[PDB]
């Protein structure tokens, strides 16, 4: 007998014979499981560390949510699915289209391919945004799929989420957006869908509230993944598959002082190029947002006709807080991102700065603690941990956040 596949994006996924499941623990750098495994809150995940397949796994670059939660659900880079950022700019026209409607991913997702061979498919997410992206191709009139995120869980209908009522079916309140509890619902929800619609594929995934507000080992954070560990004991206890990465890590980006350490790219580019005759782009989150939300380690700038790239890019290699400044070629290549969606240069700042856009309008310092942030290359490396004895299980730089399902079906297969 030869064994059952499913080909999705060039890659062959071995049908599970058991659940397999993907947990993405949003921001999770590994210390954060570190702490509060030596803290004796996460007992499950001890022993499925000491049993299974403990890794690190390297993300896409940007370090960010989407780009790399819809690498994870296509087990591709950016350079296939297409979304690299939250939002694209248009050189011409100056507008601004965003990376978020599922029109814009450019290859099916491990879901679809599945779904579409037979299979039992899940996806919850804890933001409704992602949860249409990722959901793109599922369809919910055989029984067969249930995709919902915790924030519009009690939207949720039989015909376009393949259940009524996420809220009223798990028994839980829709929780506060910002909250450790929207995470908490996607981890009930995947142990629910577990129990009671048994998928062939499951993925589960977070925020990174928690991790942009608290450091690994502080209470609030110990406390957070204390909670996670039950249901993922609850998950592994079920039998299904699992592994347990994130989409990126995090780390602190504030001065001595406590306030944001920024580089303004768009002031530097205005001294040396005109106002406005370059464009710097903030791919971390929406552009019209300035509540000090907007603060990642990865920018990328699309530069005026008939300008010196070279030169421009050596002017701010030499800023001391840019580590990185590429071509649009060059970047592309290396971290493996579609030409058509990035600017003329990528700029990665250093591990405890940020990039700006300018001073003039500034970003809205709101919330009071220290700036946490992620995007950069010291956000890459996470936690890969499989339940599974898996000594042929590749490490960093060669294993990937988005081998996650390869390895799951893997696992489960
Ligand atoms: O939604 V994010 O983890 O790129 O802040
Ligand atoms: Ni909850
Ligand atoms: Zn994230
Ligand atoms: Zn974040």
């Amino acid at each position: 007998m030869s064994k059952i596949s499913v080909t999705v994006n060039g890659r062959r996924y071995p049908w599970p014979r058991v659940p397999a499941i993907a947990v993405c623990l949003d921001g999770c750098e590994p210390a954060y499981l570190d702490a509060a495994i030596d803290a004796g809150l996460m007992p499950a995940l001890k022993r499925i560390k000491e049993r299974g397949a403990v890794r690190l796994a390297h993300s896409v670059i940007p370090s960010f949510t989407n780009p790399n939660n819809l690498s994870i659900a296509t087990g591709s880079p950016p350079a296939v699915h297409g979304i690299c950022g939250n939002y694209l700019y248009e050189p011409s026209t100056g507008e601004e289209v965003m990376m978020n409607d599922p029109k814009f991913l450019r290859a099916p997702t491990i879901f679809q391919a599945f779904y579409d061979a037979g299979a039992r498919v899940a996806v919850v997410t804890a933001k409704d945004k992602l949860r249409a992206l990722l959901g793109k191709g599922l369809r919910f009139d055989e029984g067969r799929a249930v995709c919902f995120s915790s924030e519009k869980s009690d939207k949720a209908t039989r015909a376009e989420h393949g259940i009524d009522n996420a809220s009223a079916w798990l028994g839980r309140p829709v929780p506060e957006v910002y909250s450790a509890a929207l995470s908490e619902f996607v981890f009930a929800a995947g142990v629910k869908l577990l129990r009671e619609f048994r998928p062939d594929i499951m993925y589960l995934t977070t925020t990174d509230y928690v991790q942009h507000k608290y450091a690994p080992g502080v209470p609030e954070a110990n406390s957070f993944y204390e909670m996670f560990d039950r249901y993922l004991a609850e998950l592994d206890g079920l039998g299904a598959a699992i592994v347990v990465t994130a989409d990126h890590g995090m780390k602190p980006k504030h001065k001595a002082d406590g306030s944001p350490d920024v580089i303004y790219v768009q002031d530097l580019l205005d001294e040396w190029l005109g106002k406005d005759a370059a464009r710097v782009i903030l791919p971390i989150t929406d552009p019209y947002v300035v509540h000090h939300g907007a603060l990642g380690s990865f920018a990328t700038a699309y530069l005026p006709d008939g300008c010196d790239r070279s030169e421009i890019m050596a002017r701010l290699k030499a800023i001391q807080g840019v580590d990185v400044v590429l071509g649009r070629e060059e970047a592309c290549r290396r971290f493996e991102l579609p030409e058509d969606r990035i600017g003329d240069i990528v700029l990665v700042s250093s591990e405890n700065k940020t990039l700006g856009t300018s001073e003039h309008r500034h970003d809205l310092a709101a919330l009071d603690e220290p700036l946490r942030s992620h995007g950069g290359l010291t956000e890459q490396e996470v936690p890969f941990i499989v339940n599974r004895v898996l000594p042929e299980l590749p490490n960093a730089p060669r294993l990937r956040n988005f081998d996650a399902f390869f390895y799951a079906v893997t696992a489960a297969a």
